[PDB]
C-alpha cells in the first residue's frame, strides 16, 4: 500500500503516467478506439491481446510487466440512465478488485464514460463520484487524469472537499 493513500488529479495524456499501473476507458470488444482508449493503444498495445470483456467489468493485461486494466463504462447512448448508472458504478468496483489483486502501490485513472460514451451529457461527478465509491477502501495512490482545464479545477475541488 501507499503510506498515506491520496487522490491526485493531473491535466496530461495518461499515456505519460507515473504510476504503476493505468486504467484504460476501454470498448467492449478490445478495439483501438478513440480519446484515452487510443492513447493507451499507441503507448500499451500489446496490452490489446484478449483485451475484449462486457460492459461494467475491468480485464488486467500486462504490457510487459506494466499493468493494463481495461474498465469498460456503459454508453449512455444505448443504456437508460439508471442502467448506466448501475454499470459505471459496476466497473470501477472491477477497477478497485484488479488494483487490488495487482498489488500495486499506485494507479493512474480516467474517468469512465465522460468522453464519447457520456451520451452528450456532463458527468464529471456522476463518475468521479463512483471512482471514490470504489476506491476508497483501496491503499492505492490514485491519480485522476483529465484533458479540460473547468475538470481539473471541480476534480481538485472534490478531492479537497474529502480532506
Ligand atoms: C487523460 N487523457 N489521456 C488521453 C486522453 C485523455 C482524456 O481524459 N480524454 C477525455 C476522456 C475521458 C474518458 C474517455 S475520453
Ligand atoms: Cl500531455
Ligand atoms: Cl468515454
Ligand atoms: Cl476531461
Amino acid at each position: 500500500g501507499a503510506m498515506a493513500p491520496s487522490y491526485r488529479v493531473k491535466r496530461m495524456d495518461i499515456a505519460k503516467n507515473d504510476e504503476e499501473c493505468v486504467v484504460n476507458a476501454a470498448n467492449p470488444r478490445g478495439l483501438p478506439g478513440d480519446g484515452v482508449c487510443k492513447a493507451v493503444y499507441k503507448k500499451w498495445p500489446e496490452s490489446f491481446k484478449n483485451s475484449a470483456t462486457p460492459v461494467g467489468t475491468a480485464k488486467t493485461v500486462m504490457c510487459g510487466t506494466y499493468p493494463v486494466i481495461h474498465a469498460v463504462g456503459p454508453n449512455f447512448s444505448n443504456y437508460t440512465e439508471s442502467e448506466g448508472d448501475r454499470e459505471l458504478a459496476a466497473a470501477y468496483r472491477e477497477v478497485a478488485k484488479e488494483v487490488t489483486r495487482l498489488g500495486v502501490n499506485s494507479v493512474a485513472i480516467p474517468l469512465l464514460s465522460t468522453g464519447v460514451y457520456s451520451g452528450g451529457k456532463d458527468r464529471l461527478t456522476q463518475s468521479l463520484n463512483h471512482l471514490f465509491t470504489a476506491m476508497d477502501s483501496t491503499d492505492a495512490d490514485v491519480v485522476i487524469y483529465c484533458r479540460d482545464k473547468e475538470w481539473e479545477k471541480k476534480i481538485s475541488e472534490a478531492i479537497q472537499m474529502r480532506t
